């Protein structure tokens, strides 16, 4: 049906169209937008393109390992079965040409797709269209019927323009890096992750080509009694046994391991074996990087939070503190951050109001529902004092509040039991969940009693500048409270 | 004992426990929901986790080498020394199939141990049991007892169902990733150190296991003269003498170095020889990037303190400042930060006070304790004070203060000599300990001597703005200062 | 003509000259500097100096190429066709050692052109003269002369003097880093890209004098019957397949490959060897260890956002957060940062007013020109106004405004439909590019309806504490809006 | 002279002690620290603990060279020549384990040497006494004396005997890594520089020791038939061929690039070839790695400027700007920061005054000596003005100035012309040195007339909110100014 055909061409509603245009009505603007050429566009964010690329993407790595492997170590590529495979996906190759000029594309410099069919043709012929034409029209059946219109030379030649279809690795790379910017902006895929599978992928493919590439030198020349075919007498081994000893002669030159059975004899197998280990080594070379930035992005966290550990260490060995208070400074950290790394001031700056408010509820708000201050309180003002709590871990022997001292804030025991020290009683050991120094905020005296760490503190406390600075914002609170 | 025993399953009082709950309190409320169970929860941080974890991890890195082993080089499996081993192991890994259907599970997503029976059941069930299960019982005993109920195509099956062993290096992973995770969060392991550990440990199995597999798959095909071990002549050599050549092929195809004393003739040989070239490559591709982590956090604060002396290059460059100034501006990082990179407002805002207090006092103390403004002041308006000192470098001939100009600050030197060059007198050199400025403070004044360095002075100083921010906390030191 | 003919050894006014002088008069200041020699300085930026070391390079990178394979693997380098390439390379290569004392340097360490002829030529001679002038001068044809003034021994020495001119790559080296430097201040070239490429440049070089001088040793031997020349009994060979198997060896050393047919018999062939994998293993780690920096600037931004998001996961984490409101909080960066990296705050303080406010005029303009207060008010104020504007995300079912809240800022919608959940009345689904709070401006009142997020609403905000920022800059608007 | 000779035992007063110590003081009071013990102490950072651990790295680096050499290639230890070498060296690191006893120790965690005799002897016994003893004293010789109290089992126990010599590695390790740490104090060298040199020198090392080491099995098994040595017969070639055959085996199990001519027949070479691939793919793992920390801190710069500019480019996509937009943003960069990153008040911030003070008037005094508002004024007044000075640039045709605009600052011209577009006069094109806006601080009305940027200017701007700052500092020229 007609409606639902227009529809696949067009960008959908769905989890990346309505993240990449933001609305579900910028969606339906570039829908609208679609809606101006006869067909004559498909929007390259559509499930068109999308399914189009998927059949493409399996089309094209089957084809891009069987091509080489037909072509190099099976006899008459001109037979039935093997024409009909080329011509039938040589048609979607086409099919595929066809639809890049009616596609649209991507400006990653202005973050809008082109959209508009003259605009489309004359960047894509710009572009791509001499790689992709070459690609997809069958050069070697038209030269087959060219040659139609010396039987060795023509198959000697017939295989070369035949690997003129392996340049269907730049739509590849091409649809491939396409569709991993739309996955990273549905799925939030590692980087390092897809780009050691890219690579890999790319490693495997270039290790086929090279291994069939290292028999189809030696194949063009008629296999050569000084190339590798030929010295370990096996130009009539099967096919399999073939592509599974030329592939290991690639891979070996990939892997960084060693060769065949011997070092090259004749300099065709020489240079394609140079080749081979220059492509093979660069491969390598290239994975050992991903592999390194891999690993640097799956620890990084850790990785950061001891990279800020060791800039404590040089601070205190900057300032030559005894090793008593650098061993105290080191258990400060590890109960403070838990070998975490974060920075709570801007994370909470990067939020929305509404997910601070969440965040600072489900933190504090069972710390202060047991004060007689807030257990009474609007639920407004309480989410507005929330927001002022100060997070402070006290190690045992620490003071949090020293008798005579000037009640500056106040706190509240997320964990651990903090001793009040009285002037003139046994000390209370307030438990998890107490709060303590609260005639601080009401009576801007001096605190009468000091309360000391007994285990490691976890606070949250509450100063009363920020706590005067709150107030203002709920006036009918603060005449409340200051009505004791 | 019932106490004793109940009491080894529940998560103790200890280092890691009473910093993962945060409290000794929040530790027994988690006991407390340990025993909500008939049994049938062990946590996973308790010490019979650990201990049976310990035991398994020795267990099973042990029988991880051994069954390979076993399984490749000896010749009757089925013989009472080597059933014993394998039904004693896999009652362990059996016995250890059965803890983990009771033994909650540390939920990342959640900060939570699940700890709930039917709930740790269904998602083991639904996670790993098929893995375990398969690992866990003796398949190839079970395919002996229903064959029981040919020999050479039975010796060959039953060596690849006894393989089923090695997904224990399932367990291997997980139970070593776990203690690690709680390992870091009890002695603060280096992450890269962990991770080399781990991908060593790795390789040493997986080199290992392509060293059986290599002689393993020649094995099973009953020696063909095309492979290997036939073409060394090497089927009757030791058991020992075997593993070493076959573990030497694994190993050089890991280490990137070259094969046995031959190419691969035979196509099992050599796919076997590719797998362990993809598999080898691999792991030391991954031990270049971990060795490349291991490296770059090693050095990390002095690679940090260079990138940002770099920055301090660019910013002299950009500006074009002569060389003898960035001299100069290179000759103050010297002595200002003494090649030690850190942030020390950054440092002290994630302390808490008392730690602040500390370091302070041990700092500067020293310093204003020979000052009669502090000699003869109270302890808590001297560490307010001594907080609000900032530290200062001043190389050779660097006027700190000049004659006329306004006395907006007042120092005290913790190292250098520092001449008083007055308008009237000769120049009193102030060496480390003295003060100078002292009259900003008091006075408000212009300054009545010039004072230069005349070496790299390290001072602190205490800007008349800050000197009047804290005296508003004591005002009964203010009126006393206004006495004099 | 004399003044283009002077007019070329003047820094020119192009893009390079006017971004490192900054100015065209501070680059005509240059050159009328450069006009104090008599002819005796061109400047090292100038357009002689750029195509004269242009065609060095060319000339040095074929030379460097040439040299070592026509000392190497020809007879007769004292013949016609190869005496006219030295005599004329060596006289270019002598214009060049000519060029130098008189053509400036830059001082990176005081960013100025030396440009001065006697202080050129004294730190030139005291640089780098020696290198230059044994490169330079034609010391195999010297040697020829005074021996003209035996034959196999002359031979031998003459092909070891000729190798001094491989001395030319330091002028290599030098003039690729200067024009390098020059071209990252003209095209922005990504730094590890110019660093692979020097290195595949340096790669190849070293790759083929290794390849020459594994042939040369057992050339200047008179081919050893236990070097791998005779060993391959390849003494008489064409030069083309000499230089194919050199080379390979070399490469197989560089690239971490294997060796030629045999291992090293002779100890000269042995330690060329050793040599040649020391150098070729340094150049492959060297590669790896750019390869590795290519691939980590490559994704930079997105490895940046991951550590970021992995710091959000972190604070979680430590929060212990539920796992409902850590995917809350992952679905927030999402949609608020889109998988992007940039601090807002930190870009639009780097930038100039003008482009500031063209930024944000792009932005914000389309979102308040809709509005009633903006749509009737001058463009200074608009455009002072939307740079107080903050962008808020807002997840579906939030509350971006409560009823009976303070009314502490107002919103634009850029992207997405919020309901206004009034009091008494059906939601007026409120669609992007409208506008609500607005009330809080004019009235300081407490909000009169709440309004929710029905999408994930793109919003941008307006605190009145920055509303009456701005408007204390434009009386005559605050005089305007308190009409109404 | 005792003098003299006291005095090579203490710290001296030296560029890196006076940096170490922070000041001469200091120093003098480790020096009176020292003086304590009955000459039992010499400083760990003294010139005879210099000179000793000089003497004894060249020493040791010869006898870690030699000793394995002439413990595999060379019959009759026990000859004159070489046991006055061995006597003659292990009296030297005697003469260093007594020494040692009395060195003092740098504590790394207390940033103190510990330099008291029976607690150096007391943690040095329990460090690495062990260790140094073992490598000091002559077991081997002992041993032989023992023994002269079965000549070929004494000459092989006698062989690993003198390998304990090779223990001195530890203190080599030790005394490079105590010098690093020194001359990190004293020079600055790039971390990963003396990283790689490190493991450079560890590699030569360790291949050497295995290339003596894949000659001494094959050796202390008396050259068994099916050992490398047999099999290439050459047990009786020169010291120096073997050396250097087994040394190249060595390297190509380091270097990854194969074997010698064979893979190993014999259990214990090809067990010793397992050990030295272990060591060495090792080794060119960690080599890898340092070299892409060598190379990832050499561009540093470049590459933190490229990540900070991606995430302007990652800012401009995240807000979809135009091309044309996005094209003027780069070009903003572009010109200013020239391809340099840094952040000005993050530097100017770690600076002490004078340096701000001399940065700021080298960049700015010579813009603002030609204002006729400063060219009159104080020295300390300017100074005091220039630090408020904002550098900003201008693209050509952004309005610097608008006419009728609230003139919120003046501008300096440092580079560039900009057009005073007046509303009734032809554009006077202000070129560099020039000013503009001055009116905005005296007056305090709107602009009179527009400037345009008809270049790139680079411009450092004066906000009037700032300069009032500094003149509540200068009363005297307020009420100057005032006048006009
Ligand atoms: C004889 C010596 C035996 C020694 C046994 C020690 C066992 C300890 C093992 C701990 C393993 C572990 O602790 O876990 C490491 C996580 O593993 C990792 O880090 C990285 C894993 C990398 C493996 C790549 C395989 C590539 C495959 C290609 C298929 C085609
Ligand atoms: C003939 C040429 C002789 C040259 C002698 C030069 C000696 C200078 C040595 C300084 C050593 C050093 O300065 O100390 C480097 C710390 O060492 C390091 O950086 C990294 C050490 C890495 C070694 C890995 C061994 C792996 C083992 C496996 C066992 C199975």
């Amino acid at each position: 049906m007609q409606r639902q055909f227009t529809s696949m061409l067009q960008p959908g509603v769905n989890k990346f169209s309505l993240r990449m245009f933001g609305s579900q009505k910028a969606v339906e603007k570039e829908q609208e937008r679609v809606k101006t050429a006869g067909f004559w566009i498909i929007h390259p964010y559509s499930d068109f393109r999308f399914y189009w690329d998927l059949i493409m993407l399996i089309m094209m790595v089957g084809n891009l390992v069987i091509i080489p492997v037909g072509i190099t170590f099976f006899t008459e590529q001109t037979t039935t079965p093997w024409i009909i495979f080329n011509v039938a996906s040589d048609t979607v190759f086409l099919l595929d040409l066809i639809m890049n000029f009616r596609t649209g594309t991507v400006n990653e410099d202005s973050s809008e797709i082109i959209l508009d069919p003259k605009v489309i043709k004359m960047n894509y012929l710009k572009s791509w269209f001499v790689v992709d034409f070459i690609s997809s029209i069958p050069v070697d059946y038209i030269f087959l019927i060219v040659e139609k219109g010396r039987a060795l030379r023509i198959v000697r030649f017939t295989k070369i323009l035949s690997l003129l279809r392996l340049l269907r690795l730049s739509r590849l790379i091409r649809y491939i890096h396409q569709w991993e910017e739309i996955f990273h902006m549905t799925y939030d895929l590692a980087s390092a992750v897809v780009r050691i599978f890219n690579l890999i992928g790319m490693m495997l493919l270039l290790c086929h080509w090279d291994g069939c590439l290292q028999f189809l030198v030696p194949l063009l020349q008629d296999f050569p009694p000084d190339c590798w075919v030929s010295l370990n007498e096996m130009v009539n081994d099967s096919w399999g046994k073939q592509y599974s000893y030329a592939l290991f002669k690639a891979m070996s030159h990939m892997l960084c391991i060693g060769y065949g059975a011997q070092a090259p004899v004749s300099m065709s197998d020489l240079w394609i074996t140079m080749l081979s280990m220059i492509v093979g080594a660069t491969c390598y070379a290239m994975f050992v990087g991903h592999a390194t930035a891999l690993i640097q992005s799956l620890d990084s966290s850790r990785r950061q939070y001891q990279e800020k550990y060791k800039q404590v260490e040089q601070y205190m060995s900057f300032h030559k503190l005894p090793a008593d208070m650098r061993q105290k400074i080191h258990d400060y950290y590890e109960h403070r951050y838990q070998g975490k790394i974060f920075d709570e001031e801007n994370i909470l700056n990067e939020l929305n109001d509404p997910l601070r408010e969440e965040i600072v509820n489900f933190n504090c708000r069972k710390l202060v529902a047991t004060m007689p201050l807030f257990a009474n309180a609007d639920p407004n003002f309480v989410t507005a004092m929330l927001s002022k709590l100060r997070f402070e871990v006290f190690q045992p022997g620490d003071y949090i509040i020293r008798e005579g001292a000037v009640g500056k804030k106040m706190y509240f025991i997320q964990h651990g039991v903090a001793g009040v020290i009285t002037k003139s009683s046994k000390e209370m050991k307030l438990t998890d969940g107490s709060y303590f120094g609260e005639i601080c905020l009401l009576t801007k005296g001096r605190r009468t009693a000091s309360v000391r760490a007994d285990t490691y503190c976890r606070l949250y406390s509450l100063s009363v500048d920020n706590f005067n600075e709150v107030l203002e914002e709920y006036p009918m609170m603060r005449r409340a409270f200051e009505t004791v």
